[PDB]
């Protein structure tokens, strides 16, 4: 099994393929490292020049040209912003650079609620549109203040596309990961379904086939007896979520979804966030704190997705 | 070990294989294929005047029409084949299609004057039709009220696509799966090896050979009969119409098979290049770079043509 490590997106991304051996590897690497790059100057809120940050840039309400990606990745976001009842919004931007957790400025003062109220007036899932045509795509925003941020179906849609070039590479057998989004097919060197584990306050997954994709950490709460000033917000209030909700774990047809979901799911809260999985019958897990301790619960469709042996 | 299951959808046929399940919840399967299916063809049919199409072929409001995210997504990957083939493949080929009475419509009494011809391929164009996605609702749009969208060609291909998501949804990760020309599988036989999909080359002599392909993970789709030319010596004037003609096609191009990422791809590609030709389809498929088989007319025999691509899903044992 060769494995490649590489950066990507301000993260880390891993993969692993059964089939080609270390020199197909190594050009493998180099392909692999070219895509994520473009990928990178498509989504990036960290890059003044990217495709979204050129669209976020400019104040037109004309339809805006974009790639067939850009438009099939937006079209995705806005579906599970409306299935998560706005909790995953793409237009928190203005809230996002507001407390300062994108690429922009530290703010000088904690944000006043004016400020808050102010930033949230700019946000809304009804003010962006994508248009779909023969040889020709757009993003149409009605309001130009409108700051679109898609980090949190960044890494998913890497991982996904990632996969589609293990395919057209002919490689079938494979895991492939950008950042906290995995996606995996086949079987490995040893002749078993790819391994991804998940922690428990440990449960091994078979995701062949479907995406894969955590929001929060256990192992750094463990550690650390405490938990960020979070940086996902929440689009009601303008401010970072406060839950005891502490990870979410989410298992999708694709990355892209998988990742989407974690923050909307976080932003719901631990009941909320319940109610809606088993509405639409999703498979995801998830760790709350529980006084000291912590607690555990799994939808029955995430169970489907467990390895006895 | 292999619970197979077949049935009637769309006016064809469709065949199911699975394995990891057994007899009784196959039976159950059935059912649950049926209802989709069912569904599918509620949604994008031509002949059936209160399908989801229909509804938007026989509105003239040129605003946006409501319509389900399924449908808003086969008709843009439609839009986009559609400018991949250079026109060939145009879903607004309708009025042509009922002008010449290869849809559900009234048998032309008369051969369509060129005139005739003119004025329905004046109601066609892929420039004419437009796809709205937003949070929560998606739309079509026309700007000419006498638009009319045919997905005959991509509904058996979108069709074998989400029944492939079917059996993901029910926990299978062992199937094949196919809806008319259109087919996809995943997986392991009962003998675990991958699923054989066999694509007729023409016979020498006395010997009938043909290719076999693995295409786990992807879709596969042919146009045309090689079986129903060499039988019966010839074939029917063509149901495929070019859409810068307004005719219908008459090459020597007999028969396409083309293996895509998705089956609604292969789908809409094999017509897009039937209706370019031999020479035109193959410099496509060299620039794009597609997997296709082809097999063309040679005077008294045959000949064929496979790409690169297409070669890599050759099974070689
Ligand atoms: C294309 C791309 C390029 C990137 N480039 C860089 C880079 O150059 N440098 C760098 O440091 N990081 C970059 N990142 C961030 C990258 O994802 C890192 O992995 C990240 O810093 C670590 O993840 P996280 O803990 O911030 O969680 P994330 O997965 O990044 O989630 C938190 C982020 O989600 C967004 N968000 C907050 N609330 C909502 C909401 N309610 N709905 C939807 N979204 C919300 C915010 O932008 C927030 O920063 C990039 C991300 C992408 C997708
Ligand atoms: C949703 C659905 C419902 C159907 N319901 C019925 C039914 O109820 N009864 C029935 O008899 N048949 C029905 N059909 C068709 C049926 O599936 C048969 O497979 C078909 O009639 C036989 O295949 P064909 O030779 O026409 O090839 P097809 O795959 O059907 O291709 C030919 C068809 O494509 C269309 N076409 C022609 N030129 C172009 C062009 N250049 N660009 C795009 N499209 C073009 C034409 O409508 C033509 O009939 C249905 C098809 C679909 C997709």
């Amino acid at each position: 099994a060769q494995v490649l490590e590489g950066k990507t997106m301000g993260t880390l991304w891993r993969v692993s393929v059964v089939g080609i051996d270390a020199k197909r590897a190594a050009e493998l690497q180099t392909k692999i490292q070219t895509q994520l790059d473009a990928d990178d100057w498509l989504l990036s809120t960290y890059k003044n020049d990217s495709a979204l940050m050129r669209f976020n840039h400019s104040r037109s309400l004309a339809p805006w040209p974009v790639s067939e990606a850009m438009a099939d990745i937006v079209t995705s976001a806005l579906r599970i912003g409306a299935k998560t009842d706005g909790a995953m919004d793409i237009t928190v931007g203005p809230l996002v650079n507001l407390w300062g957790f994108g690429p922009d400025r530290q703010p000088l003062h904690i944000p006043t609620p004016a400020q808050i109220d102010a930033a949230k007036a700019k946000t809304g899932l009804q003010h962006l549109q994508v248009i779909d045509r023969a040889g020709h795509q757009f993003l149409q925003k009605d309001l130009p203040d409108l700051y679109v941020d898609l980090s949190t179906v960044g890494e998913g849609y890497a991982a996904d596309h990632l996969a589609r070039l293990m395919e057209q590479e002919g490689i079938a057998r494979y895991l492939v990961s950008v950042g906290g989004a995995l996606s995996s097919r086949g079987m490995n060197a040893q002749g078993q379904p790819w391994r991804v584990a998940i922690q428990k306050p440990q449960a091994i997954v078979d995701i062949n086939g479907h995406g894969i994709s955590t929001s929060g950490s256990y192992r750094n709460y463990y550690e650390l007896d405490g938990k960020r000033v979070s940086h996902v917000i929440d689009p009601q209030t303008g401010r970072p979520i406060e839950h005891n909700l502490v990870s979410v774990t989410v298992i999708a047809p694709t990355a892209l979804e998988a990742d989407g979901w974690d923050t909307g799911l976080m932003v719901l809260g631990t009941q909320k966030a319940q109610e809606v999985v088993r509405r639409e019958g999703l498979a995801v897990f998830m760790i709350m704190k529980e006084g000291e301790g912590f607690k555990t619960w799994m939808s029955p469709q995430f169970k489907t997705f467990l390895v006895s042996d």
